[PDB]
């Protein structure tokens, strides 16, 4: 659904739509895709409407949260860590933010992974998710306590 897409940023760009309307069209469209299409070319055309279309800084980071709180609804442990990579180095996002997504996976990762998937899963964020070192260690003091509890 390219050229659907592609009219589609063409429509809210042509016209001096306030932001409130501007973010309900942006929604039901991102909804409209989230019914029809699957996690991949949902991304695709998630990329390109926060990178073109001019939003504020906030409903960036709520497009973020609610199609990230659908990624944790409708998608595999493989393609979620993709999609959840590609927000990270692709989104323009404030790296608090950042941490916030990283945090709100980890805890996606402790309900729904064994401790083998979820040792693999975090040490791939260790060392592809671009987080401050402070914070790196927060995050493996955090997977220490989490482990100890196992025990």
């Amino acid at each position: 659904w390219e050229e659907e897409l592609e009219k589609f940023i063409r429509y809210l760009k042509e016209n001096d739509l306030p932001e409130e309307e501007k973010e309900k069209l942006v929604r039901e469209f991102l909804r409209k895709a989230k019914e029809n299409l699957n996690p991949e070319e949902l991304f695709k055309v998630f990329l390109r409407i926060i990178n073109e279309v001019p939003l504020p800084e906030e409903f960036k980071k709520k497009l973020v949260e609610e199609y990230f709180e659908w990624a944790k609804e409708n998608l595999n442990p493989e393609e979620l860590f993709k999609v959840f990579l590609r927000i990270i180095n692709e989104v323009p996002l404030p790296e608090e933010f950042k941490k916030k997504l990283v945090e709100e996976y980890f805890e996606w990762a402790k309900k729904n992974l064994n401790l083998d998937e979820l040792k693999k899963v975090f040490e791939k964020i260790l060392k592809e998710v671009p987080i401050p070192e402070e914070f790196k260690e927060e995050l493996k003091k955090r997977y220490e306590e989490y482990m100890k509890k196992r025990q």
